[PDB]
């Protein structure tokens, strides 16, 4: 069975005046592999793909600000934070270079990090990442009316912060197996508060749809650009039917994006990490042999 556990000891730094909290295990020398996670989890989401890696690298998966067991301070949680803290969240840390394992959210900062940073990346891991949707037809149209609703500041905070949708609704529409009641107290917790549930509701405003924020459309377009040329080493995990990523569309990227292997998971929604942890751990660790680190 997938594991519900989640045994790693708690490190904390302190970043812009807030502690983030990290695990952090492995082999202290070589090149790290940092793991972000997206809406609305935290490191838990990689609690399984980790102890594939760790025999042989160094893993650090930090929780974004405001969410697992990071601080929480009293901000508006715009994808620009996240952008701040994790900045200084890396420097903090010393890291030169690294690998990056990414998902959706977490994507958005991996490659906007690597697109600023590119000599210190050597190779992204990915799925279920964040492109411009240009259009709401394409949103997968099982979850269209309520992504829209979510974007609004009525019906969205009655849903998102005052009823908790995206913990108990969203977040198993985004699995194709059933989570188990251990794992979803694990995602529950750190929002247990409705007043901490900011970053939960301003995450999908931030989504790069129909050209709304202009803002975010821009900055995902060019590291999207950057990504079409860049000879990064790349390895992008898909499921079926996806959320944010497509079968259809995971297979152009495979051929399009340059030096980009593919990975079939099997079924999977967006948390593909609770899907087949086993083969992504196993393909990543697979991969991290054949790069120069
Ligand atoms: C308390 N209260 C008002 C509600 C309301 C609605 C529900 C809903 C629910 C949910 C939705 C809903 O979230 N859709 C969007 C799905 O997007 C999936 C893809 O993105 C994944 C994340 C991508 C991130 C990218 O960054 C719609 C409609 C409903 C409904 O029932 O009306 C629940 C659904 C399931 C459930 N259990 C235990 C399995 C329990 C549910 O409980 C509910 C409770
Ligand atoms: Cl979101």
């Amino acid at each position: 069975g997938i594991g519900t556990g989640f045994p790693f000891d708690p490190h904390y730094v302190e970043v812009l005046g807030e502690r983030m909290h990290y695990v952090d295990v492995g082999p202290r020398d070589g090149t790290p592999v940092l793991f972000l996670h997206g809406n609305p989890t935290s490191s838990y989401v990689w609690r399984n793909i980790i102890p594939h890696v760790a025999p042989t690298h160094r893993c650090i998966a930090p929780d974004l600000i405001g969410m697992g067991k990071s601080d929480k301070p009293d901000l508006g949680y715009f994808f620009d934070d996240h952008v701040r803290f994790m900045d200084a969240f890396i420097e903090a840390l010393g890291l030169e270079e690294v690998v990056l394992v990414i998902h959706a959210w977490g994507s958005a900062l991996g490659f906007h990090w690597a697109k600023r940073n590119p000599e210190r990346v050597k190779g992204i891991a990915f799925m279920e990442f964040i492109r411009p949707i240009p259009t709401w037809d394409e949103w997968p149209e099982f979850a269209r009316e309520t992504f829209q609703a979510f974007r609004t500041t009525d019906v969205g905070r009655k849903l998102i912060i005052d009823q908790n949708v995206f913990i108990e609704g969203t977040l198993p529409m985004g699995v194709v197996r059933p989570l188990t009641e251990v794992e979803m107290d694990h995602y529950r917790e750190p929002f247990l508060n409705p007043v901490d549930r900011e970053p939960l509701w301003r995450f999908p405003n931030e989504l790069p749809i129909a050209g709304e924020p202009a803002n975010i459309v821009a900055l995902v377009e060019e590291y999207m650009d950057w990504l079409h040329q860049s000879p990064v080493p790349k390895l992008l995990f898909w499921g079926t039917p996806g959320v944010l990523i497509p079968p259809a569309e995971a297979a152009r990227l495979a051929k399009s994006l340059p030096n980009c292997k593919a990975v079939d998971i099997g079924p999977g929604l967006n948390l593909l990490q609770e899907d087949n942890p086993d083969l992504i751990g196993s393909e990543i660790a697979r991969w991290l042999s054949t790069l120069e680190i």
